[PDB]
DNA sequence: ACATGCACAGGATGTATATATCTGACACGTGCCTGGAGACTAGGGAGTAATCCCCTTGGCGGTTAAAACGCGGGGGACAGCGCGTACGTGCGTTTAAGCGGTGCTAGAGCTGTCTACGACCAATTGAGCGGCCTCGGCA
């Protein structure tokens, strides 16, 4: 068989706009820890997205 | 006589040999964008002289904290309970990993504008005349 066409993003499943997959990509390749949680980048993206929303509104 | 320092046992720690490969130092192509200098331009700045007004100064003077000092409460020092922390332990859930699939998010493009960037004009708020008036005043 083959992998899923138009498979839904971690971001849009969370309702976020920031790239949660890239947050996981960068947490892992950024060497911050040898293993990284699946909801860790959701939480981090949501905080960066919140700070981004607040600072841009002001 | 106390905190620091002595050698043994234990148990794992750093180690040496090994299989497998991808990280990274290198020559070369690459070809950018930086280093360079000059022509051109006039906005900005250098140096001097004017003089206002500010920080420094010496001071008067008060009143403040340091200074000397004692009362009594509470900080500093051991036994006694019990509650938390460090593991022991097996379970099982968590992410990692292979490398495809293929989505959209990327560099770089080109697009047409088209916000907002200069530059000009028409507002509202400032101290100095002008004539009036009264209060305060002299002879």
């Amino acid at each position: 068989g083959k992998a899923r066409a138009k498979a839904k993003t971690r971001s849009s499943r969370a309702g976020l706009q920031f790239p949660v997959g890239r947050v996981h990509r960068l947490l892992r390749k950024g060497n911050y820890s040898e293993r990284v949680g699946a909801g860790a980048p959701v939480y981090l993206a949501a905080v960066l997205e919140y700070l981004t929303a607040e600072i841009l509104e002001l």
